[PDB]
């Protein structure tokens, strides 16, 4: 379902789950203050024992700014893949795009390349999107 301005901190279990040559596609904006937020591909919703996320995808503003992704299996964060790029921007609105492919998530922002990130847990297993922290959402929407 596409959704309009919900609720943060969101989480929502997508129809469907994902396939290859899907897009999720996200509208929103930074607060001026912001430090941090996530966008989550997990498995369920369980807060305790906590949910896999198959695909944590973390941008944090501090110093000149870069973007974590990570997966969390068994209540463990793996190995970090930081990008050291920082397209968003305090007080701005933004797109982003993940393109969901057999290999991997490819991630755009504002229509520009940001990011790869190979599978570490099977794209079937994913059925929640969480999106927490100190971001503001317009819309969101899969896209077939
Ligand atoms: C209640 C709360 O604050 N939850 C946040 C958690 C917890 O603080 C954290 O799990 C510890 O209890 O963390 C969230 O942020 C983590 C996540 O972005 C992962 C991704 O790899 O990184 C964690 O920080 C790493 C850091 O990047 C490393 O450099 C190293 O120092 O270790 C730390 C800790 O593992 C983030 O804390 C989360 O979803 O787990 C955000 C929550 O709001």
């Amino acid at each position: 379902k596409k959704i309009s301005n919900p609720i943060i901190p969101y989480v929502g279990t997508i129809l469907g789950g994902l396939v290859p040559g899907e897009l999720i596609v996200l509208h929103g904006s930074i607060p001026d203050d912001a430090d941090r937020f996530q966008v989550d591909l997990q498995c369920g919703s369980s807060i305790k024992p906590r949910a896999d996320v198959a695909f944590h995808f973390n941008p944090r503003f501090k110093w000149s700014g870069c973007v974590v992704c990570n997966t969390l299996e068994r209540e463990k964060w793996g190995w970090e893949e930081i990008t050291y790029e920082m397209p968003f921007q305090k007080g701005r609105p933004f797109e982003i795009v993940i393109m969901i492919l057999k290999d991997k998530f490819q991630v755009s922002v504002n229509k520009k390349h940001l990011l790869l990130y190979n599978h570490r847990i099977s794209l079937e297993r994913i059925d929640t999107l969480g999106i927490y922290g100190k971001v503001q959402i317009k819309s969101i929407e899969f896209v077939s």
